[PDB]
């Protein structure tokens, strides 16, 4: 993928945002911004130029499943890649996220190798 691709990393725990931002840097992606919940994320997205979203699920103000649905229903951003990264591991959560249009789903805790693999699977799927 394009190394200037602009990522938004969304999680209510700063620890996890830091993990994801550092992983992306190792992968050659330095154009990375953070948000603390779905509302904060939507505000950043509206400012424009984003090419990829990585999002938690459990967050105050707007949770990540609502964020994913909001993105998919909006004409300006409906095709935006969205990778879910969450501690929810039950099949019904995976199904609800997949059906709502998630590009990929990673269960926490995850390894560096798993994140890289799942990002690449999405790049290949979308011809990026
Ligand atoms: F809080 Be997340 F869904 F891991
Ligand atoms: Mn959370």
């Amino acid at each position: 993928a394009d190394k200037e691709l602009k990522f938004l990393v969304v999680d209510d725990q700063s620890t996890m945002r830091r993990i994801v931002r550092n992983l992306l840097k190792e992968l050659g992606f330095n154009n990375v911004e953070e948000a603390e919940d779905g509302v904060d994320a939507l505000n950043k997205l509206q400012a424009g130029g984003y090419g990829f979203v990585i999002s938690d699920w459990k967050m105050p103000n707007m949770d990540g499943l609502e964020l994913l649905k909001t993105i998919r229903a909006d004409g300006a951003m409906s095709a935006l890649p969205v990778l879910m990264v969450t501690a929810y591991a039950k099949k019904e959560n995976i199904i609800a996220a997949a059906q709502a249009g998630a590009s990929g789903y990673v269960v926490k805790p995850f390894t560096a190798a798993t994140l890289e693999e799942k990002l690449n699977k999405i790049f290949e799927k979308l011809g990026m």
